[PDB]
């Protein structure tokens, strides 16, 4: 297999996976790893930039909501898209959650949104400064939309969780009528003791949950994402910040 | 006596420059402007805490384009726009409280000493939030006032419970130093630089196990970073826009 270029990268087209492998950025050998929201938890993956889905050896840099970026297509061509949305992303490696805002792009044409593969290279000014990890079709703007993952833009929230737990972190809906303390959401009356009573008994018994086991619990809805830091029951820590969660 | 705005009912205390709001619709509330740091009373717990208050009363989520009316000493109001966005926090028994908020200007520095520490802002007639904190923006020449209550649409808001009883003094982050847990430092040693702490506080992650718990803000014009740490490891950062109130 010889490598195609465009810009400063080098890369192939994996077409079992549907996937593109990029094996040079700037003339040098890299590693950029397209993560799911779980690592395989390889030590490999350690001395690697970790941006929401991705291990870059490479730097990517800060992008606004307002400049065109050009994302390589499966035919050779670009696609010049503008990352004015704001969805957030996140993965697991090795008991550390990574969570970004990220700047986001739409395609309306799925014709071109299929011609977008994992890996794509993803460029500003003819220079990489992302690839494509995660895609989600939305039903309400009735587009795929694409996050760029890198460095936190202007205006946005990121943030990294060191936890315990082996099961990982798995986002759940945020029901109506619930509120969230630490690892649970419920509603404000008893069933189930109710959200104001666990709240207060779970702070109140802070020191039969010191060092147990740290959790991370993500609930979303399309509004708002809340994130907890939870030891046995205890709320060690809460972040709120907007959605919608790439998920 | 008591004075009457809307649906509020207050004092100005002139030997304190304040306000003292004593009832909102009709009933009798507590509505305390904090520092930096309360005083930890045990009163203060069931209220609502926002940065810079602790109060019995919601105060509700604002936006950054619609204009709010803040009551002068003169009893006169000020008619403000909460267009630029600052962090405020405070600390109350062990937990920060932060957040991004709303935060207005007055260029006119006569107007903003008529603004007292605790002054009621109203939004279509109704008490909406507090004077709390203000500061002068010596930058944009202006005096900033955050309008505290729930995070606002875009911003974001936290909270960290933490061990350590010095409470939480924000660091100005210094030119050419990046953050680890509790430290700044440059990337070469002179210490042991910045690079090498983080790994070797992560490799060695087991043996800070349960230590005491600190909280971070380090911060500079554009970039906010908070941190939680046992011992020297890192369990957490989140990082987002400045300005900080402070
Ligand atoms: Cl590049
Ligand atoms: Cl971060
Ligand atoms: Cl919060």
């Amino acid at each position: 297999a010889k490598s195609l270029q465009r810009y400063n990268v080098e890369y192939t087209i994996d077409n079992d996976l549907n996937r593109i492998l990029i094996h040079k950025v700037d003339n040098r050998t890299v590693s950029i790893n397209v993560i799911g929201h779980q690592s395989n938890d390889s030590d490999t993956l350690d001395r690697l930039h970790h941006f929401p889905g991705v291990a870059t050896s490479v730097m990517f840099p800060r992008i606004d909501m307002t400049s065109a970026l050009f994302v390589l297509l499966k035919n050779g061509a670009m696609a010049r898209v503008v990352p004015e949305f704001v969805y957030t992303n996140y993965h697991v490696h090795k008991h550390r959650l990574v969570y970004s805002q990220l700047a986001t792009f739409a395609l309306e044409d799925r014709t071109v949104a299929d011609m977008v593969l994992i890996g794509a290279p993803i460029f500003r000014n003819k220079k990489l400064v992302s690839v494509v990890t995660h895609r989600h079709d939305d039903r309400d703007r009735d587009a795929v939309m694409f996050p760029v993952t890198g460095i936190r833009p202007r205006n946005l929230v990121s943030g990294q969780i060191q936890f315990d737990s082996n099961n990982g972190v798995t986002p759940e809906r945020l029901l109506t009528g619930r509120s969230v303390y630490g690892r649970r959401q419920m509603s404000y009356l008893p069933n189930s003791v109710g959200i104001k009573e666990f709240a207060l008994t779970s702070v109140a018994n802070r020191a039969t949950f010191r060092n147990l086991t740290r959790n991370v619990h993500i609930f979303y809805n399309d509004d708002e994402i809340v994130i907890t830091l939870s030891e046995g029951e205890f709320e060690i820590s809460r972040i709120r910040f907007d959605g919608p969660l790439l998920y």
